């Protein structure tokens, strides 16, 4: 048995493993890494976890019934340990039955998720080159992210902005004066990356520290970013701060104190934007007085904010929270607006960012190359004859659940219309739907019209509990791999060196596609006639020839692997300043509007028509929101994103110990609130909406405003019976509770965070919690 040390990586950053007799019993944090995450323990415990996935299940229904099989049952854990040969003929079966009656339209093969980095083992790639020699799939478009804001940003500033290289973090040190954070917690979110993650914000916020700065932090909660700042937090009702921006624009055009120039020579349409601003439109001018009302923050407050940001150089650093709900188009664009009217745009220090809290964003680009991997093949083939009548091939990742209710029903999305395509099978892997899709109950029976549901995993996630046919996947620690460091610095590229040998009968998902795809006859297809090792080869050399011709030397195959890492130089990229070439000359460098201009005012999405978004930033009634007119429930929940776990994963670790209450997912709550219902810090609590209910433990603290319920995303719903229709979850999933509809028309995107509920103390019977243990069968 090995003893030893190996150097690998994650979506957590980089880390030493210690191997002790074979098994991996630390993981410390590489060196250089500025800002390690507390996390890593778990991701060593969710190698070994009572829920690691040990063998090839079948639900015993769909074994014995096949298409006749009782679909309510899902979720019950009643499964079949099977060998994986009779595992593998099955799904092979399976998919060429629904390709061959169904066509290319009865196979949702999007299966949107966060997975494991690395260029090789990407598990939802690998799916897609196995569906694409299958005869095709329909996949999912955008993502749970920026799903309103990556979509108007292209008709605002031509680009899709989010995910964009930002002004770098030194030039943020050397002239910004007023730093805001505005729906952001970049000390919270800055811990992962998709690919290996360097931790750049961490030095970034300790420059901004060290200088002096001014920082405003814009949230419903107390934050870490508040705390380490001592900022001045401004608390908005949630789902508000459209109407917050408009007061300020208001209150800088009534006082007279905006940029007139920037506006007449980069922007296009403020002249269609000012009368609605100014009330001629609808007889309600739109100043602070009015944003108080909605907002619930002082007047004052607003005037005195505007002011300020106008006569500083200031940041306005947005975060994705609040596009992630109704309408939720209307905030990114009328904070570029907003951005437009201060006139900082392009000058080192000044304007907005959309990344400063994702992967990185903002630390320097190196002058490397860029890594590839594999592929799904899809750019070299010619896939499906298509067509309208069999629905469309790609659907708005949220649209899911309403696909599934719908074939055939017309959608719009982004100025067309589409039809829903008739899908009877979903193949899932890397991702917890299960999770992290909106009303968990409707999800539920709409489910139900799926005749098969394939699931690759390593944890019994409650997607994993609910599936047909369910195959235990290895995690990135048991294989080898590559991948870059640093989604936007590209700071080097690491070996992903395998530490220990699979676990039990679990195999990587690339072996198991590649095993389907030999049952369909396509074997050689699949591989390419290369190995692990082949393939990790020439994704390398690829990156040194073109490394080579760019004048950065790396090493060969070999001396790079023995080293584990190889880093690149950053030459130009600590001077990056966003939008400095168009601010110069706009003439000689536009942006990609069709007027070349930022558009305040957008003609294109006029001519669209869509009642729920309409051609200029707009104040408008979210479906539910906290206070609104004849709002049923009390509190807004902000439903977002884990401290401590990334979405879903590790909730069925060790970590879990550190914050559950009761063993429930924890529940922040305002003293006044508790203090109302009778609620103690620790009681179990029942949340429950028209929508569903769900059981959580509270902590009472100040650290949220009143009002507002935190509730994380990412907790394992854990049904007290899946045949019982609107069952209470005896967890804490607050996916029970959101609405499944989209953000507008244009974007379709998910409102994961426009959530209201009411909380009593749960006083019912006592609830035993089953979700972090393996279904009795599978142990
Ligand atoms: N109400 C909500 N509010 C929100 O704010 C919210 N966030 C969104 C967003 S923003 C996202 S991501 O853009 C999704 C994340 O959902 P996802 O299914 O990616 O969540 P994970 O818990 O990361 O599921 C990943 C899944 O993959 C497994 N896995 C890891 N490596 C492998 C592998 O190599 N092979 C396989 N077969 N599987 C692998 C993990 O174990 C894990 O189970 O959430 C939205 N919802 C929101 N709602
Ligand atoms: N530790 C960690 N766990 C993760 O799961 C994780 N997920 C990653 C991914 S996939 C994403 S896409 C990003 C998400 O990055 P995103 O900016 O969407 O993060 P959230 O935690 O949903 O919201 C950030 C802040 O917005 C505040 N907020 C909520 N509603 C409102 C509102 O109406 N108005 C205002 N002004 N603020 C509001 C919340 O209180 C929260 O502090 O994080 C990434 N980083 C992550 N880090
Ligand atoms: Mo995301
Ligand atoms: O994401």
């Amino acid at each position: 048995l090995a003893n030893g040390t190996v150097m690998s990586g994650s979506h957590w950053g980089v880390f030493t493993a210690t191997v002790e007799n074979g098994r991996a019993t630390a993981f410390t944090p590489w060196e250089k890494d500025p800002h390690p995450s507390p996390m890593l323990a778990g991701v060593l415990d969710s190698i070994y976890s009572p829920t690691r996935i040990k063998y090839p299940m079948v639900r015993r229904e769909f074994l014995e019934k096949g298409v006749n099989a009782d679909r309510s049952t899902r979720g019950n854990g009643d499964f079949v340990r099977v060998s994986w040969d009779q595992a593998l003929d099955l799904v092979a079966a399976e998919v060429k039955r629904v390709e061959e009656t169904y066509g290319p339209e009865g196979v949702f093969g999007g299966s949107y998720g966060w997975k494991s980095p690395g260029r090789l083992h990407n598990c939802t790639t690998l799916l897609r080159r196995m569906l694409t020699l299958a005869g095709g799939y329909v996949n999912g478009a955008g993502d749970y992210s920026t799903g309103a804001a990556q979509v108007i940003m292209p008709h605002v500033v031509g680009t899709l902005e989010v995910y964009e290289q930002q002004t770098a973090w030194p030039v943020l040190a050397e002239n910004t004066e007023v730093m805001v954070f505005w729906a952001a917690d970049p000390i919270k979110t800055s811990q992962i990356g998709w690919v290996i993650p360097e931790h750049g914000a961490y030095p970034g916020l300790e420059a901004l520290k060290a200088k002096g700065t001014k920082v405003i932090v814009i949230d419903p909660v107390r934050t870490k970013t508040v705390e380490f700042f001592g900022a001045e937090h401004i608390t908005p009702k949630p789902q508000t701060d459209v109407a917050i921006m408009l007061g300020m624009a208001h209150t800088l055009v009534a006082e007279d104190l905006y940029d007139k120039d920037f506006i007449a020579n980069y922007t296009s349409g403020f002249d269609k934007f000012l009368p609605y601003l100014d009330g001629e439109t609808d007889s309600t001018p739109k100043t602070a007085e009015w944003a108080e009302g909605i907002s619930g923050v002082p007047a004052e407050t607003i005037k005195e904010l505007a002011r300020l940001f106008e006569s500083k150089r200031t940041m306005l650093a947005a975060g994705w929270s609040m596009q992630r709900m109704h309408h939720g188009e209307q905030a990114h664009w009328m904070l570029v607006t907003l951005a437009s009217m201060l006139g900082q745009i392009g000058l080192p220090g000044g304007g907005f960012g959309l990344s400063y809290h994702y992967s990185g964003g903002g630390t320097p680009s190196t002058s490397g190359p860029a890594l590839a991997g594999i592929t799904d093949g899809g750019a070299a083939t010619k896939g499906p004859e298509w067509l309208a009548a069999s629905g469309a091939s790609v659907i708005p990742v949220a649209r899911v659940v309403d696909m599934l209710e719908n074939p055939g029903a017309e959608f719009d999305f982004n100025g067309t219309r589409s039809k829903f395509p008739d899908v009877k099978m979903a193949y899932w892997v890397g991702g917890n739907p299960f999770v992290h899709h909106q009303d968990r109950n409707r999800m539920v029976k709409a489910w139900e019209k799926l005749e098969t549901f394939v699931v690759h995993d390593f944890q019994w996630t409650p997607t994993a509990r609910h599936a047909d046919i369910v195959l235990p996947a290895t995690t990135s620690y048991e294989r080898n791999d590559i991948e870059t460091i640093g989604d936007y610095s590209n700071t080097g590229i690491l070996a992903m060196k395998k530490i220990v040998e699979p676990l039990y009968e679990a195999r990587s998902d690339y072996d198991i596609f590649a095993a389907v795809a030999e049952r369909l006859g396509k074997g050689a297809e699949f591989t390419e006639g290369k190995d692990e090792m082949g393939w990790i080869k020439s994704f390398y050399d690829d990156a040194a020839k073109q490394g080579k011709a760019a004048g950065v030397q790396m090493p060969a195959f070999d001396a790079f692997w023995a080293e584990g890492i190889v880093e690149f130089p950053v030459t130009d990229g600590a001077d990056f300043v966003r939008y400095a070439s168009f601010r110069e000359d706009p003439l000689l460098n536009p942006l990609g509007t069709p007027t070349g201009l930022i558009e305040i005012y957008s003609k294109n999405i006029e001519k669209m028509g869509y009642d729920d978004c309409p051609a200029h930033p707009t104040w408008m009634e979210p479906l539910e929101r906290l206070d609104g007119p004849g709002a049923k429930y009390p509190l807004h929940i902000a439903a977002s994103h884990p401290f401590n776990r990334l979405h879903s994963q590790l909730n069925g670790t060790v970590l879990r110990e550190g914050y559950a209450v009761q063993g429930h997912e924890p529940c922040l709550m305002h003293p006044d609130d508790a203090a109302a219902r009778g609620i103690a810090d620790g009681d179990v609590v029942r949340v429950h909406n028209d929508r569903g209910q769900i059981l959580t433990g509270v902590k009472v603290t100040d650290a949220v405003m009143k009002g507002v319920i935190q509730i994380y995303e990412g907790g394992w719903y854990d049904p007290s019976d899946v045949t019982e229709p609107g069952t209470l979850d005896k967890y804490g999933d607050v996916n029970v509770l959101s609405a499944d509809i989209g953000t507008s028309k244009l974007a379709q995107g998910n409102c994961g965070q426009t959530v209201l509920a009411e909380v009593e103390k749960y006083t019912g019977p006592a609830v035993t919690l089953t979700g972090f243990v393996a279904p009795k069968a599978a142990e």
